[PDB]
């Protein structure tokens, strides 16, 4: 051609996306002589205005002003390249037109949010007031602010239980907690870009909330009233019952120790404070006391320990043949007339067993032509065939009394009956 070789414009401000498949055309540049050339013979060329490696990411067609990516771009890597392109002429006074491209890469939500911590290992205490700030999640997206407008939702789990601020990302109790109800908690959160450019992006974290204990459950006694039965005859330091209670709480808040409040005056029972184990530790006697009932007290090991002093062990002693029958008056004296009729009461044999049941009930018997008989129950000795002094003046036999007892203890004594004149 002829005249000054130029470009329409000394400089251009194109702008493309972040990921744009290699070879993405950008600008068509055309040099133009002032006086239209018959034989315009024009080479284009290009460089990176600053650093050689920013050149390496574009190309031109030396032939036309074709300007395309030599590789997919990425904003986070470089947010702007700046290129300088020159046209060249084979004229004997060789001609150059000189121009500048400002490329500006745009974001494409290529990155997804990233949690500062892959999973959260956290812990709340129970009977803690509503809306208690438990914990706060953070994530981060290396993307333009519109592909990093983070919004945290509880994807699943406890959602009923705890609350998440969609923006703040702050876990908060939605009701008073209760460990005894609810040991541990699992909830799976989600951080979302609210991404625009291709769409949104997200990644999730598991948050493990462990509920921490508080002495809030009293220890309940296993049986309401623990009924129990001892032979008076029981051997010493012998076990009788294993009182037990349980505390729904955990750690030392469930640790229990037992102890007597009442009824074990005059020893005769010891409570092993950790066993819960009741041992007669001294002789029992049914004839002294037939029955205990002794209140028992179960205690936590908490900061404020709790207490259940509504413990009851109603004990019942059982009789044994330790006592032997024993008479009103061991010397038994009688004076029967001879003319008294048949089946006539002479004397009343009376004995007594301290023992209680059949260990008390007495069968009488006699220990020697004998003119007397004895009632086995009443202990009355009546007459049987008449007699006169001349053949028999005076009688001296015995009488023997017995328990209806397991080993039947018995005792006997003697009776005197002087027959008398009409
Ligand atoms: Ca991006
Ligand atoms: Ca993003
Ligand atoms: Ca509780
Ligand atoms: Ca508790
Ligand atoms: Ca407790
Ligand atoms: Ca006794
Ligand atoms: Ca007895
Ligand atoms: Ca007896
Ligand atoms: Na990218």
């Amino acid at each position: 051609g002829r005249g000054s070789l130029k470009f329409p414009m000394p400089n251009y401000q194109v702008a493309l996306f972040e990921n744009e498949p290699a070879g993405t055309l950008i600008l068509q540049l055309h040099a133009h002589y002032t006086i239209e050339g018959e034989e315009e013979r024009v080479s284009y060329y290009m460089e990176g205005l600053f650093d050689e490696r920013s050149r390496g990411y574009f190309r031109i067609d030396s032939a036309t002003g074709a300007v395309s990516t030599d590789s997919v771009l990425d904003r986070e890597t470089k947010e702007t390249h700046v290129l300088r392109v020159k046209a060249v002429d084979y004229s004997t006074p060789p001609r150059s037109a000189t121009t500048y491209i400002t490329v500006l890469v745009k974001d494409t939500n290529d990155h997804s949010p990233v949690f500062e911590q892959s999973e959260y290992r956290e812990r709340v205490r129970e009977n803690l007031e509503v809306g208690y700030e438990v914990l706060t999640i953070r994530a981060s997206d290396r993307d333009s602010p519109i592909n990093a407008n983070l919004r945290y939702r509880v994807l699943g789990g406890a959602w009923d239980v705890f609350q998440l601020n969609e923006s703040s990302g702050v876990v908060s109790t939605r009701a008073v907690l209760d460990r005894e109800e609810a040991a541990e908690y699992q909830l799976l959160v989600e951080a979302n870009d609210q991404g625009r450019n291709p769409g949104p992006l997200s990644a999730t974290a598991t948050v493990y909330i462990e509920v921490e204990d508080e002495n809030d459950n009293y220890p309940q006694f296993s049986e309401q009233n623990y009924v129990v039965q001892v032979p008076e005859d029981v051997g010493l330091n012998t076990a009788v019952l294993r009182v037990q209670a349980t505390d729904r709480d955990q750690g030392q808040n469930a640790a229990i120790h037992y102890s007597i409040l009442s009824g074990n005056v005059a020893g005769q029972f010891y409570l092993h404070s950790l066993s819960g184990i009741l041992d007669v530790i001294n002789p029992l006697d049914f004839e002294d006391v037939q029955k205990y009932s002794l209140s028992i007290k179960a205690q936590d090991g908490g900061r404020p320990p709790l207490i259940n002093s509504s413990g009851v062990v109603s004990v019942q002693v059982l009789d044994v043949n330790d006592n032997e029958p024993i008479f009103v008056s061991s010397p038994f004296q009688a004076t029967v007339l001879e003319n008294v009729p048949l089946g006539y009461p002479v004397v009343h044999i009376q004995a007594v067993d301290a023992d209680s049941g059949e260990n008390a009930r007495l069968h009488y018997r006699l220990v020697d032509d004998f003119p007397f008989q004895i009632h086995n129950s009443s202990g009355w000795i009546t007459v049987c065939a008449e007699l006169d002094r001349e053949e028999v003046e005076h009688y001296s036999f015995g009488v023997e009394a017995v328990d209806h007892g397991s080993p039947p203890m018995s005792s006997s004594t003697s009776v005197s009956i002087t027959v008398l004149d009409v």
